């Protein structure tokens, strides 16, 4: 399997654009960055609302703990490759403790929303547009040879006032390769694709389209997660069990995948469910044909068969959107 755009970015650009265990970061300051509240973190950070000292104005300061090395070197060089894209979030500076040399990574601040209090807030529009503004991040980061592998609503921050979104963190982040196997332990659950479930590791670009299409069924379907699996043999069960099985050996055997048999007894047979059937009272003022055509185009096996960014921006469903957006 191979990426059917942007496949060769990185094989045509200098070795030095995608060989980030060779950086070399320039660290600036620890203490122009002051910790003002905690507002999340992970397995491998805390982050923190910041205040920059020398100008007064709002940062984010994402406190890294001790992983190997290359590890932060990933993630620095990739959001040095994509600051001034659309949508991405912008590093502002790396710095480090003297004396722990505990590395910390200095972001925008977004004035973000919680997404379980957002996302039900916002209305069919607003879900057009905010899906339309991650899309043109995930092409921007894709057209630079780079797969974000995390998408999920944590990692994405929406000022609503400003309708302003920031695609954020770049730590599972990788460059894409032709031919080379990933680790497929990367994405949350709930948003990670059959091939990663499967075992394909020759993903591409096309994991994060499906991770998009995970959160937009949960956005029109007031439901989330949309595939809420306990672990991974359950996450394959939970997309099984609405995509239908059929489609699945169709896969299977396309890319020659046998799945563990007791995955496969998990998995079983069932019958492919309509995307209708999930339309209710809450949420059929955001189910329309448009929006079930669009998730039915990203939510596929086949990775190959996924729509790409590029042409997601483009699917009808956006229409008023790009309008608005060009006068
Ligand atoms: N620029 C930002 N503006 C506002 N809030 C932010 C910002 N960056 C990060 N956060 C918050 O910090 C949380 C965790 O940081 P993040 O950069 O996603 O992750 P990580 O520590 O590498 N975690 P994870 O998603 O589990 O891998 C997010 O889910 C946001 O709520
Ligand atoms: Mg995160
Ligand atoms: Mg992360």
């Amino acid at each position: 399997s191979k990426a059917r755009v942007y496949a060769d970015v990185n094989v045509l650009r200098p070795k030095e654009y995608w060989d980030y265990e060779a950086l070399t970061v320039q660290w600036g300051e620890q203490d122009d960055y002051e910790v003002v509240r905690k507002v999340g973190r992970g397995k491998y950070s805390e982050v923190f609302e910041g205040i920059n000292v020398n100008n007064n104005e709002k940062c984010i300061i994402k406190i890294l703990k001790p992983v190997k090395k290359k590890k932060i070197k990933r993630e620095i060089k990739i959001l040095q490759n994509l600051c001034g894209g659309p949508n991405i979030v912008k590093l502002l500076d790396i710095v480090r403790d003297q004396h722990s040399k505990t590395p910390s990574l200095i972001f925008e601040y977004v004035n973000n929303t919680d997404f379980k209090v957002l996302y039900p807030t916002l209305t069919d529009y607003d879900i057009r547009y905010y899906i339309y503004e991650l899309l043109k991040a995930l092409d921007y980061c894709h057209s630079q040879g780079i797969m974000h592998r995390d998408v999920k609503p944590h990692n994405v921050m929406i000022d609503h006032e400003l309708r302003k979104l920031r695609l954020i963190d770049w730590g599972l982040a990788e460059f894409y390769h032709p031919g080379k196997e990933y680790n497929v332990r990367v994405a949350s659950r709930y948003f990670k694709g059959p091939e990663l479930l499967v075992d394909l590791q020759d993903y591409d670009y096309s994991l994060d389209m499906w991770s998009l299409g995970c959160m937009f069924a949960g956005m029109i379907f007031r439901k989330e997660p949309f595939f809420y699996g306990h672990d991974n043999h359950d996450q394959l069960v939970k997309i099984a069990k609405v995509l239908g099985t059929d489609g699945l050996n169709v896969y299977l055997n396309k890319y020659r995948i046998e799945l563990d048999p007791q995955l496969e007894a998990l998995v079983g047979r069932h019958s492919r469910k309509p995307w209708l059937k999930f339309m209710n009272a809450d949420n059929q003022h955001l189910v329309s044909p448009e929006a079930i055509d669009f998730l039915d185009k990203l939510l596929r096996y086949d990775h190959q068969e996924r729509l790409t960014a590029l042409e997601a921006m483009t699917h009808p469903y956006f229409q008023q959107v790009r309008a608005a957006e060009n006068s």
